[PDB]
């Protein structure tokens, strides 16, 4: 577990090179498919006409080892954008000769420079061979975190190096990947192979690159050290960005000469082994989630919708939720009913959505470990569930739980009630319709009764993620808005990308709602200081409730519940990417709508440019009431 290759620019026998490679421990070898030298005419006699074959046979590996081991790398002679047109149109031959020759043999990817500021015509003859024949090769942009004009050594006399800090020309790599994949219509097939070299920049620059989609990184030979051992290592600031690429899992490739030229070669793959397993191991929410990262779910919606039991399954795989829960009633239990009323006291608790049980189970701690006495109701709409309650009561519970078979905002109750608890929480809190189902069960609380919870915030902040928005991209269905993904939620344990700014709070509900001409109905407007140059792609969203008192839950990133892997975040995405400036503000604002069959969110981004208003009257995307 770390997938590594070497970096070659000369094969005199394809054979023994990759068997040399196998021996080092690299899982696969970039090298060029024609001669790297072999420069090639296409218009001018005699030279067009070369007589014999262009490159090595096919037939020099198994067809498996075509398609495994073996990154191909584009002729550094092959020049697109040369101002010499006769070199534009070798050069354009030439590419599509190559890229049509990795294609033919299968090619996993192919490796492509930006090493200059204009690749204009190479993104069009790379978006032409995407667009011929079926192929499906991945292209790696060999693009450095330093233009090479950047780490010059000082040493023309009459052209010094600029000593003074420029901010935004310190990103100049970035925006050549930018512009070359903006170009290329952000094809998914088109990737980052990120160069990093002897001297790192400045963080902001490294920051620039989170949220892009970086496949490989590549380390030349020379950015290591050498310890006393004689053995090659890295500076405590390049170990700090081998961790985060690990995060990424990308594939390392070693680039470059053996300068631990007594130690062997190995060597510098068993520092990258070294550093693999000398990381933190995963924690229980990193365990939970390993497999999700940057995967799009829709919104769970279990008031429209009766859940399938391995859901509540996973609902009820966690410790955390339900022992905060359990200490909430606890605290309240203590609060409602004093010690010389012990007895004379029982209290009529009510699990509004009780599932498979586990508010039930944990109403029935709680009344226990305060020593009081309960009447429980187990409110459920969901029959399928309410057949696992009817069978774990008859079996389990007593009489002291009554499981009721009604959607809570239907229910006559016989009594009131002096607690309701509720587990209808979403990733944006208020997206499952929390509100309007505790508010039509609000009538069977008792003047004075408690709910648990007792309030909860949504959260929001602007993400830069060029990854998660390719991704919402390609959700594009059949008979529908072409357009329709991006005025939509989704949950996903968002990886790949850039949080540009704090987190700040967006829509408060409090249970009970004492104040009448209720309205759940809402508008914010919400300033995020902005201290980056980036790309907005959309908006995470997170939340925080208050159970009792201090009992609380959080999956605001600052304040997350700790263990607690119930909620991922929610993603709001938006169709076009908005350009950031460092300095500048953006500017959101999130509507909560509603009628009496759907609620829904519409949201805009009114600076530093406006979007469009967002799935405006929930033409694409609304929960059901
Ligand atoms: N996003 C999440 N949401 C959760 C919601 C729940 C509660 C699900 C329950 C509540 C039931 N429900 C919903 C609306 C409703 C209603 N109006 N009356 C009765 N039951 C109702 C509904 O039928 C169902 O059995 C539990 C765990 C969750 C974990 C996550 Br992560």
């Amino acid at each position: 577990r770390v997938s590594s290759g070497r970096d070659l620019n000369c094969v005199p026998e394809i054979a023994d090179t990759l068997g040399a490679v196998a021996k080092q421990g690299f899982d696969f070898l970039c090298m060029p498919v024609f001669h790297p030298r072999f420069k090639r005419e296409f218009i001018q006699e005699p030279a067009k006409n070369r007589p014999g074959p262009q490159t090595r046979s096919d037939l020099l590996l198994s067809g498996r080892d075509w398609n495994t081991l073996i990154v191909g790398k584009l002729s550094p002679w092959i020049r697109p954008d040369s101002k010499v047109e006769k070199i534009r149109r070798n050069s354009e031959a030439a590419m599509l000769q190559e890229l049509n020759f990795g294609a033919y043999l299968g090619l996993p990817a192919f490796l492509l420079p930006l090493n200059q500021e204009d690749n204009t015509n190479l993104a069009r003859v790379l978006t032409n061979h995407i667009h011929t024949g079926h192929h499906s090769s991945m292209f790696w942009m060999r693009v450095p975190l330093v233009a090479p004009e950047d780490l010059r050594d000082d040493i023309i006399e009459n052209a010094p190096t600029t000593h003074t800090e420029e901010y935004s020309g310190e990103e100049k790599t970035w925006m050549w990947w930018h512009n070359f994949r903006t170009l290329c219509d952000y094809s998914k097939r088109i990737a980052v192979a990120l160069e990093i070299g002897a001297d790192l920049p400045s963080n902001h620059v490294i920051d620039r690159w989170l949220g892009e989609p970086i496949k490989a990184a590549i380390l030349p030979t020379s950015i290591f050290l050498t310890n006393k051992k004689g053995f090659p290592v890295l500076s405590k600031m390049h170990q700090r960005l081998i961790f985060r690429l690990l995060k990424l899992e990308v594939q390392f490739i070693i680039t470059g000469t053996n300068h631990h030229s007594e130690k062997e070669f190995c060597s510098y793959l068993q520092y990258l082994e070294y550093l693999s397993q000398n990381r933190p191991p995963p924690n229980a929410y990193e365990l939970f989630a390993k497999g999700y990262e940057d995967y799009l779910q829709s919104p769970l919606q279990p008031l429209m919708d009766n859940l399938e039991s391995q859901t509540y399954e996973v609902f009820e795989k966690d410790p955390i939720k339900y022992s905060q829960y359990q200490q909430a009633i606890y605290k309240c239990l203590l609060d409602r009913v004093p010690e010389e009323e012990k007895d004379t006291n029982v209290q009529v608790l009510m699990v509004l959505g009780a599932g498979r049980g586990p508010l039930v189970n944990a109403s029935l701690r709680a009344a226990k470990q305060a020593d009081r006495r309960i009447k429980l109701y187990a409110v459920e709409k969901n029959p399928n569930a309410v057949v696992t309650l009817e069978n774990w009561q008859f079996e389990e519970w007593g009489s002291q739980v009554t499981v009721v078979s009604s959607d809570m905002r239907e229910w006559v109750a016989p009594e009131k009630a002096d607690i309701i608890v509720s587990e209808l929480l979403g990733s944006f809190a208020d997206n499952e319709l929390s509100p309007e189902c505790l508010d039509g069960a609000q009538h069977f609380l008792k003047d004075d009764g408690v709910s648990i919870p007792g309030e909860y915030t949504s959260f929001l902040a602007p993400i830069s993620s060029s990854k998660l928005y390719n991704e919402v991209r390609a959700c594009r269905e059949k008979d529908r808005d072409p357009e329709a993904q991006f005025e939509m939620p989704y949950v996903v344990r968002l990886h790949n990308f850039h949080q540009l700014s704090a987190p700040q709070p967006c829509f408060t509900f409090s249970h009970p709602n004492r104040d009448p001409m209720i309205d759940n109905n809402r508008y914010c407007t919400l300033e995020f200081p902005v201290e980056v140059n980036t790309v907005l792609h959309g908006f995470a969203g997170y939340f925080e409730t208050v159970l009792y008192q201090d009992i609380t839950l959080s999956i605001r990133p600052e304040t997350h519940s700790p263990g607690m892997f119930s909620w991922f975040p929610i993603l709001f995405p938006i169709k076009q990417p908005i350009t950031v400036r460092e300095g500048q503000t953006i500017c959101v604002r999130f509507w909560r709508c509603s009628n009496s069959k759907k609620v829904w969110y519409e949201w805009a981004v009114t600076a530093p440019v406006c979007s469009a208003i967002h799935n405006p009257t929930g033409r694409s995307y609304t929960i059901g009431l």
